[PDB]
């Protein structure tokens, strides 16, 4: 319960079509059939679905339902260690806290996916874990109404490195790291432009920003997080590929899970990018941005 409730609520649209209604009592032939449709309807994809079936049908010689759960969780965990600790019984009440590998987190993704809002929630999250957090408003470009990262910073008391619209994004991020160092901050999130059809090639700007961060601190950024909208589609995964090829993702944040019945998309995402989902977005609330936990996610896909 508690956050678990918020997760189940966020996955309700995906869950209540067929997943929860699966008749785990009938003769396999029916159940597995219903299972394949439920998966495909949730956007798990044919590839991962036919593998799940194999894993269960061929193998899966334990409890039918549990076999499914274990297989789905296995598909969501890119890290062998955690997969192992899980199999060994590790299953704490609430998911462990996501610790950035370093001090700088470069945030990327296409315009509109919710990068700005996601960073603000991340600031809160980390602040509540006692980190001194700083923001860099690397997307000086587009504002057009909405709420700037700049306004979010004042509200959380998080300083925002920013410059006049048009300011060199790379020089901003450089100043941002310098500032984070001199003032002794624990974490810096660098927001970035997300428009793929301007006169300035997005991927190239991005690489110039990551390079600037490195010039300031040769170890950074230790995290490159792509934000993906669960409502987009497979084009968004293709874009993901380009972002990965351009800057090397270390993680993925999936937002707007509450707005779709295709939440099963997380499986294809992790299988394609082979990086972990760090946080999942279950709504437009402050604490709606939660640390990802495969076990919990899978449970919410099937239960409640
Ligand atoms: N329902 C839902 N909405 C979300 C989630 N995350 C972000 N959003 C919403 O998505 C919209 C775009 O957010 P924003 O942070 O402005 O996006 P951007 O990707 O930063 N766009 P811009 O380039 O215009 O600054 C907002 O209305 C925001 O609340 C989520 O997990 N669920």
């Amino acid at each position: 319960m508690g956050f678990f409730d918020r997760l189940k609520a966020g996955l309700a649209k995906t869950r209540e079509r067929l997943l929860k209604a699966i008749p785990w009592g009938g003769n396999l032939e029916e159940v597995l059939e219903e299972l394949e449709m439920a998966l495909l309807a949730a956007d798990v994809g044919l590839s991962a679905t036919e593998e799940i079936l194999q894993e269960v049908r061929a193998s899966g010689r334990k409890d039918l339902k549990e076999a499914v759960k274990e297989k789905l969780v296995g598909m969501l965990e890119p890290d062998e260690r955690r997969a192992t600790l899980r199999k060994l019984g590790f299953n704490p009440q609430k998911p462990k806290p996501v610790e950035p590998k370093g001090r700088v987190v470069l945030v990327v993704g296409v315009n509109g996916v919710g990068k700005t809002t996601t960073i603000a929630k991340l600031g809160r999250y980390y602040q509540n874990l006692g980190k001194k957090v700083m923001f860099c408003a690397g997307d000086t470009f587009r504002a057009a109404g909405g709420t700037q990262l700049s306004e979010w910073g004042k509200r959380l008391s998080i300083p925002v490195i920013q410059g006049p619209e048009g300011t060199d994004p790379a020089a901003l991020a450089y100043d941002a790291v310098q500032a984070m160092k001199a003032r002794g901050y624990d974490l810096l999130f660098v927001d970035t432009a997300g428009r793929l059809h301007t006169k300035h090639n997005l991927m190239e700007e991005l690489k110039k920003v990551k390079r600037a961060i490195a010039k300031a601190d040769p170890e950074e950024p230790k995290e490159v997080w792509l934000v993906l909208d669960a409502v987009t589609g497979q084009n968004g995964l293709e874009q993901a590929k380009k972002f990965h090829e351009a800057v090397g993702l270390t993680g993925v944040i999936v937002t707007k899970l509450d707005g779709t019945a295709k939440g099963g998309v997380l499986i294809p995402i992790v299988r394609t990018l082979k990086v972990p989902i760090k946080f999942v977005g279950v709504g437009e609330g402050p604490d709606d941005l939660q640390p990802f936990d495969p076990e919990a996610f899978v449970e919410a896909l099937l239960e409640d």
